[PDB]
């Protein structure tokens, strides 16, 4: 699992659940193609996104769809998303957790990489 | 001034400066057409990127090359730039403030809408 | 002015208004003596909580009084109140403006020091 | 283990080790006695504070010394430290994870709240 996503809710201080978060890879053609997605767990986090093999070096983007997470609870929030664009394992094999802490009209991500 | 962009750097304390900003809109084709660039001042701040009259309701894009602005003081950052996309809903007079403030690992964004 | 406090909601992405703000100077005997206090404006800001001959170097403790903002809005929130404390150094013309963005279990504070 | 503190280092992306953590409780008389301390692991995380017993209801301050943290690394933090004062149990038992991301002039904490 080199690839983990953890989301928090800032508001309700609790993990953000069901959260959707789309994945994409930087083709050859400068374009974004479909690379995994998947939805936030209990504890707001997403496992099993993919694995070391598939996960070769390149420009991914982690799409984390924060709209429709807000709008279920009744709140309209500013972003349409969240995004994080990275380039990945350009030194080798990495371990990549992006965390998101989100709020209506804030969010904030960080990245802890592992060797 | 509807739009306005504030950067800030969290490692020196300071505002970010000279980091390109390039804001996109939607087009009709789904497709992010070119709307407005700049880059920040000394005050870390971007001002008369647009118009009332230019800044019609739309998604838009606000991408902050944050990359090129670590390089360029010896540190390697994570992201490739910073992104906030956005609904202009333009009900009533209301001015956008993005402001972002960057770590090398991390970086985060809010909005003001006054 | 060399020290200005903003606070910002990060829930309705506004000004954080008419926050109570004390300001505290760390006394010889380890004690947090008054310093100033004030409520943010409708920008969010505080200003002349202080001039450049009264701030002089020491450890100061900034309390944003959090928790009654909330309140006031129906919102339980989970700190009691936000403290920022840092020394001031004093070592050529700086200003020191302490930013807080605001949510109900969550905060975020950062200095900018021109 | 009610009272969990996890620390994150936003410049090296990678958790804030050996961080020193004091928590205090507001005292009767409106003083703060030593509650419990103790250091973030290999993983930036410090578990075994105290236990749901002794975790009675009250006002809990949490201060992470940060100023040292950034100091062993070679950079002048602004802040001395970074405090996190909150109620806590008022109704009933939570379990609490008090997260802090640090930059040497800007920190951000977020509590998540189980039941
Ligand atoms: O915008 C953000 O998310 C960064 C941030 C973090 C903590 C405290 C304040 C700020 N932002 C900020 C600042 Cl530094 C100045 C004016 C308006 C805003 Cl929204």
């Amino acid at each position: 699992c080199p690839l983990m996503v953890k989301v928090l809710d800032a508001v309700r201080g609790s993990p953000a659940i069901n959260v959707a978060v789309h994945v994409f890879r930087k083709a050859a053609d400068d374009t974004w193609e479909p690379f995994a997605s998947g939805k936030t767990s209990e504890s707001g986090e997403l496992h099993g996104l993919t694995t070391e093999e598939q996960f070769v070096e390149g420009i991914y983007k982690v799409e984390i769809d924060t709209k429709s997470y807000w709008k279920a609870l009744g709140i309209s929030p500013f972003h349409e998303h969240a995004e994080v664009v990275f380039t990945a394992n350009d030194s080798g094999p990495r371990r990549y957790t992006i965390a998101a802490l989100l709020s209506p009209y804030s969010y904030s991500t960080t990245a802890v990489v592992t060797n």
